[PDB]
């Protein structure tokens, strides 16, 4: 049996998270079970770290996978292994307070500023829009506590950050600062596992097995639980 040690974290609610109990859970890390459980050659193992140190981990060596949500890039394969099969879909879109509508269109961005996740694809999908309009705003990285992104949305200090409605959804439902999304959705990456390069291996035994939660309902049945109705597929 080998060990595989997956590089997750603990502050994305409904997806990798530590519950009452302390016990680490959310969709992606219920997934990484259910995929260890239909693997018997292997034993899956958590390593949690802050979101923006994973691929960092990952491109020393020193988790064998990342799940965390991660989209398909370019940027990212060049890189890294994707796996076949994705998981989830997680379009972006310009996300504001539920009061604002002043803005549509990245370019009515012009003089504001947005605050972002640093090291995420919602990040990248934003500088490059922002060299596009010739540096016409300005993006920030979300701290903690009153300077995470809603807490910066609430104040007005930022004026935008990037998201996805299943997780605008989920957030709403117990804040008192409610986001929207507005406008056209900016990119519609699909999320897979992320590996090393050298490991095919593992990533066709991760890909045999998501296909039989995918074929059994097991996936259906996972995001349902933890994206909620109006986010659950059969498959990705
Ligand atoms: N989907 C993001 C990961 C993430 C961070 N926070 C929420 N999601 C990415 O691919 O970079
Ligand atoms: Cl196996
Ligand atoms: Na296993």
């Amino acid at each position: 049996v080998q060990t595989i040690t997956v590089g997750t974290g603990t502050q994305f609610p409904n997806v990798c998270f530590l519950d009452e109990n302390g016990k680490l859970t959310g969709y992606d890390v219920e997934l990484v079970k259910e995929i260890d459980k239909r693997l018997p050659g292997y034993k899956f193992k958590f390593k949690t770290m802050d979101f923006s140190n994973l691929l960092v981990s990952l491109g020393a060596g020193k988790v064998d996978i990342v799940a965390h949500q991660m989209e398909k890039s370019k940027e990212r394969e060049k890189k890294f292994l994707f796996n076949d099969v994705a998981y989830n879909n997680f379009p972006l879109q310009l996300t504001v307070l539920d009061s604002n509508n002043s803005i549509n269109s990245t370019k009515d961005l012009a003089g504001k500023r947005v605050i972002t996740s640093a090291t995420s694809n919602g990040a990248l999908v934003l500088k490059k829009i922002n060299e596009e309009q010739g540096n016409n705003f300005e993006i920030a990285y979300e701290g903690q506590g009153s300077n995470d992104t809603a807490n910066q949305l609430k104040t007005g200090r930022a004026d935008a950050t990037i998201s996805t409605p299943f997780a605008v959804d989920f957030q709403n439902k117990t804040s008192a600062i409610k986001e929207k999304v507005v406008g056209d959705v900016l990119s519609n990456a699909k999320v897979y596992f992320m590996l090393g390069k050298d490991e095919t291996k593992l990533s066709k035994k991760v890909d045999e097995a998501l296909q039989s939660i995918i074929d059994d309902g097991t996936l259906k049945k996972l995001s349902e639980k933890w994206l909620g109705a109006d986010y659950s597929k059969e498959q990705y």
